[PDB]
């Protein structure tokens, strides 16, 4: 008989990794799972067991440290999406190309860009189908919603991890993620590769005409109610809303960063990481838990309760919602999201949340770069 310690970021699956531990312990009477929903808790000595984690720069440091158990061999890696594979691999915070190993394995994908209600969009007479291909198309849709009377962007200014989304989502098309090699190596400068994302970011927020300053859970609250057309979040927020309403009718889009249609990519990462501690006492027990949690019925399960994207080489998609980025997934024309590669000491979240309310890109070009700099030296 032994106890596990199960770490688990991810707040808005609380309850569906409460059931599946619940599931495995029934069906595995020497196991018990105490689940607790950072390095002080990632001491050796203390390492929780099983992990979830967010694919960024943080799993991708806590994995150059040697925190976490090495996946690279494992048996289940070869029914994955070779692609979330590889961005597992390359978040490792190293400059040694021999080092970029898997340390957890994918276990659902997310897409960056804004989720949207249906019913407003019929109501203006927009096709809930064929959301905007163009920036100028994006805003002006903004500005027929404000015109009709609605409430075009549900902001969430308080919790300032949101003000990422965004960003991330339009930088996602205008800056190719060779430019943070660039960089690193001062061959190129925030100033010449955010300001347009910074911008547009500010732009998208002027059409925010209720209280900016609300909680992320206000936020998906009020959206929930019918009460602004769409809240630029990517699809991890989604079972957030529907569980305050169930009928609502959801669509999730591509936020298009420029005018070129044809040229349009998607942010999309690694939503949930599992891994193992590497210095876990109860290896077998905890690798039992994995397998059960990496089976194409629970990936599955999970991705219709979370309306996330499976890991396995067939993408199964968990929601309708997402069919309006269907395409960007099928065609590749995906990228990581750019805040993976910002050191998690630079305060992106608050220089952000500052930008929008503030409008004051030069400072926020100035913070980022300055913190960058010294970081690298
Ligand atoms: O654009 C926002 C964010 O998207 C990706 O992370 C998704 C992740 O965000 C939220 O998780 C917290 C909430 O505090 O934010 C960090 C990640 O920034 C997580 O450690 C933390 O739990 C949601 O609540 C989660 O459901 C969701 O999985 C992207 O990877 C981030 O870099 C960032 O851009
Ligand atoms: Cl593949
Ligand atoms: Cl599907
Ligand atoms: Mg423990
Ligand atoms: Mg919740
Ligand atoms: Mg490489
Ligand atoms: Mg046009
Ligand atoms: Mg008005
Ligand atoms: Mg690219
Ligand atoms: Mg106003």
């Amino acid at each position: 008989q032994v106890t596990l310690d199960f770490f688990q970021f991810k707040a808005e699956a609380a309850d569906w990794f409460k059931q599946a531990a619940q599931e495995f312990e029934k069906e595995n009477p020497d196991i018990r799972i105490n689940i607790n929903n950072l390095r002080t808790r990632f001491v050796k000595d203390r390492v929780p067991d099983v992990i979830t984690f967010n694919g960024d720069y943080s799993f991708g440091t806590f994995a150059a440290s040697g925190v976490f158990h090495d996946f690279t061999d494992d048996p289940l890696v070869s029914e994955l999406n070779e692609g979330m594979v590889n961005i597992a691999k390359n978040l490792v915070q190293t400059s040694d190309p021999a080092k970029k190993r898997l340390y957890g394995l994918p276990f659902a994908g997310n897409a960056s860009g804004y989720i949207y209600n249906k019913d407003l969009f019929r109501k203006v007479g927009l096709d809930p189908d064929n959301p905007p291909q163009t920036w100028d198309e994006f805003i002006a849709m903004l500005k027929k919603f404000r015109d009709a009377g609605i409430n075009p962007v549900q902001a969430t200014l308080a919790d300032a991890w949101t003000t990422q989304a965004p960003l991330a989502s339009l930088a996602g098309t205008l800056v190719p993620e060779s430019e943070y090699a660039a960089l690193k190596s001062g061959d190129t400068t925030f100033k010449q590769i955010w300001t347009e994302p910074i911008e547009k970011e500010i732009e998208l927020f002027k059409y925010a005409d209720s209280e900016k300053g609300v909680t992320y859970q206000q936020g998906t609250q009020n959206f929930a109610k019918g009460t602004a057309a769409i809240i630029p979040l990517g699809t991890y927020a989604i079972p957030q809303i529907t569980m305050v309403n169930k009928d609502i009718d959801l669509g999730f889009a591509q936020m298009p960063a420029t005018n070129d249609a044809s040229k349009q990519i998607l942010t999309a990462g690694d939503d949930v990481i599992l891994t193992m501690g590497a210095n876990s006492r109860h290896k077998e027990q905890s690798m039992r838990f994995i397998r059960f949690l990496m089976s194409k019925k629970q990936l599955e399960n999970y991705a219709d309760a979370q309306s996330a994207i499976t890991p396995l080489k067939e993408t199964y998609f968990g929601n309708k919602a997402l069919e309006p980025v269907r395409p960007f997934f099928e065609s590749n024309r995906v990228a990581d999201f750019c805040d993976h590669y910002i050191p998690s000491s630079i305060n992106i979240g608050g220089y952000l949340q500052s930008a929008i309310m503030s409008g004051n890109v030069n400072q926020f070009i100035d913070s980022m770069q300055n913190e960058w700099n010294k970081v690298q030296a």
